[PDB]
């Protein structure tokens, strides 16, 4: 069945120490490249809502998955063979947004941002350019760097902290620029938006009318507010094979180390292209737990949610109280919170809080553009820890 | 330890056993093992399962670092810099990544031949074309020609080497003297070297890995590449070694490498290093015992076959040309024994260049599998012959 009776503890403390995870060790490097952090205090126990991973266990039903493969004693070369891994996933994207696509469509990589770079390389020549909305999750540029594809950037319309798509700026840069691609997040990272599908057939109107492809990396599509539909950029704009789709488990089931990935490339050249060219095998790991996400996950991603939206309510009555002057709105989308502190804000927000609040975010910095005074929270952890974690936010604004 | 056991790979979504008829039943083909990853590695990953959250991961300090080195110094006295030590998801990923960074549109690439051929795939994937100096072949027992490779090198502008050390498919386990010659060539010319080094604890009795780097010790073009993936039977989880000793290539890597680790892939790399080698050195015991069986059952029932016991790996290189010329075969090796002998090898076509008449037979089995797929190849080949 499928998970609904089972009693979860998100409220549950787990240890990431020893564990080589990126959230507990990495945040200097991440944020701060190779600048000299000499003046952070060494023995600062901070408070981790930075990176996007979650402080909630991957459920048990996944690593039950991991287990029972384990117990096959044989850790070879794997690969997707069959239809078994394609009908869990395409079950799950008829029932939950009514997307259905080909298994010959279908593709593998490890993680969305290294499909992202592979795509990039074969979709754009030397000369095109890419568009990106912004404020912007910051891979979408560096796939762009990577492959030395120059970037355009179509600033965000925000109220209050809703944002939208500025039609008129986008429909003029792709016409005067030589824009080949936009790279889109549905929803969006870091404002939370769930595009209606009126807002992504205009999109997908500029980009039909122009001839410019465009990738749709939906990985936080199964992580939103009670009540908000998904829908996928394909099957908003079903009649263009120029749009890419990118979804994982990696967000919603907290596997994001397992780097396995699904791109739906509808585009018969692309797909020949990607067929003949992409090298990897794939992780019998990876591949068991993602396919036991899609098969058994259902009950469990409902009771995160739940919780999620709990947590996001507690943090709007917290800033209404507390920090009166920030804006902030509940987002359709993510485990993560994008908060105005322009008020406040007389170096990086992140140093800044790091050093001040002892409490590890990510700022402007990170988002490439049209982010100034925000900060974003990830509230994906147990309601206590964000308690402490704001309540350290709030001393140090003040 | 019990490397008899039957293990079944079915429903797996195993190569071995679903891709055969794709790559181009008793298997004996595609180069992991039938033997079980050993109960150290595996019960390592169901520890880390127990920490409930498989996020992001990298390699953290210097715990890594300290158990691959120790593994290093202990078994073959080679040493490195910890700063050196950056990663890739399997070491083939990592030779596409490297040729990227080290070889412009015009440059060549070098291999010996018999190859690896994903030595020669990494090379196509980046433009760059490959050179073959053929290894000569007395009996089975192969040798570098290196009046062939020093002029390969200075009449044609070879930018980079790629190298298996030791050999596939040959086997050969290279002495100082071989290396330290080849080296010597390539320092000369300014040459890049990748010694891949992922079979160097598969390895018979009595013989002793030499790393290039060890060898070589004062050229910095030397890139070496180890994983756990071949000797402990984890090829699935992506997660190998490279040990760049030159410094500007060493900060191309950290300004363009992306990619994180996988944390199951850490914790099982990490654990053969540290608990591995009992294991290790009891299913190296059995490969030999394996090879002593082939070679007394060739020598008795294929006399024609030219066969000697590779120094390493786990795979036997036997040439049947005899047999191909004798009856005329007319098709590739692999269809001949899949359709006749219902066994699945590597035929001379997956190995680049002078491997004409070559099967290469993967014995990473429990010895009674081995034993009947070597009586049906046997079999399949003496039809109708006297
Ligand atoms: C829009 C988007 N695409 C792709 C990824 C990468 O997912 P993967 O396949 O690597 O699991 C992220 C991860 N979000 C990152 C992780 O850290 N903070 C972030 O916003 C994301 O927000
Ligand atoms: C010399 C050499 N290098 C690298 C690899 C790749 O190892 P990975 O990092 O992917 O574990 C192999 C695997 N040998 C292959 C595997 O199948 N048949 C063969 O000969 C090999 O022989």
């Amino acid at each position: 069945g499928g998970g609904f009776a089972v009693n979860y503890n998100f409220d549950e403390i787990i240890d990431r120490r020893y564990t080589n995870a990126m959230n507990v060790e990495g945040y200097k490097g991440y944020l701060f490249g190779d600048a000299d952090t000499s003046d952070l205090k060494d023995n600062d126990e901070l408070i981790r809502m930075w990176v996007a991973d979650m402080d909630f266990g991957t459920p048990e039903v996944v690593l039950n998955a991991i287990r029972e493969r384990l117990n096959k004693k044989i850790l070879g070369y794997t690969n997707v063979f069959g239809s078994e891994y394609y009908e869990a996933f395409v079950s799950w994207t008829k029932k939950r947004y009514g997307f259905t696509f080909s298994q010959e469509h279908l593709v593998f990589s490890h993680g969305i941002v290294a499909g992202l770079i592979e795509l990039v390389g074969y979709i754009c020549d030397k000369d095109d350019k890419a568009l990106i909305v912004t404020p912007s999750y910051g891979p979408f540029k560096m796939a762009c760097d990577k492959n030395h594809i120059s970037t355009v950037y179509s600033p965000l319309i925000n109220h209050h902290g809703y944002y939208e798509i500025d039609f008129d700026d986008v429909r003029k840069k792709v016409e005067t620029e030589n824009i080949k691609l936009c790279i889109f997040a549905n929803p969006h990272n870091p404002t939370g938006r769930v595009w209606s599908e009126e807002e992504l057939a205009t999109l997908g109107q500029i980009m039909k009318e122009n001839d410019v492809w465009l990738i749709s990396d939906e990985i936080h599509c199964d992580i939103k507010r009670s009540g908000q539909s998904h829908i996928p950029f394909a099957k908003a704009v079903p009649d263009y094979d120029k749009i890419i789709t990118t979804m994982s488990q990696s967000k919603a089931f907290n596997i994001a180390g397992l780097m396995f990935s699904n791109i739906i490339i509808q585009n018969e050249s692309l797909l020949k292209t990607w067929n003949t060219h992409h090298f990897g095998t794939e992780n019998p790991l990876s591949v068991v737990a993602t396919q036991a996400a899609y098969e058994k996950g259902e009950g469990w991603l409902q009771a995160m949610n739940h919780y999620l939206d709990d947590n996001f309510n507690y943090l709007a009555d917290f800033l209404e109280k507390e920090l009166p002057h920030a804006e902030f709105k509940i987002p359709e989308a993510t485990y993560l919170a994008w908060v105005d502190l322009s008020y406040y804000i007389k170096e990086s927000m992140a140093k800044f809080f790091i050093k001040n609040a002892g409490v590890i975010i990510e700022g402007a910095e990170q988002f490439v553009h049209n982010a100034e005074g925000h900060i974003r929270i990830n509230i994906a952890v147990p309601r206590e820890v964000m308690k402490k974690g704001l309540q350290k936010i709030k001393a140090a604004l003040v």
